[PDB]
């Protein structure tokens, strides 16, 4: 235990994760984003969905 990162982490990572369109790096790019802001670590994967559908990289 440290802070409540990991936990909104592991919801937001498990939810960017799963985004089938973004690649890796969109993918990850999202992991970064939830430690530069677990607060909007919520925000991120609305903003990856928004990503995954926006990008839906064939």
């Amino acid at each position: 235990v440290d802070n409540k990162f990991n936990k909104e982490r592991v919801i937001a990572i498990g939810e960017i994760m799963r985004l089938p369109n973004l690649n890796s790096l969109q993918v990850v790019a999202f992991i970064n984003s939830l430690r530069d802001d677990p607060s909007q670590s919520a925000n991120l994967l609305a903003e990856a969905k928004k990503l995954n559908d926006a990008q839906a990289p064939k």
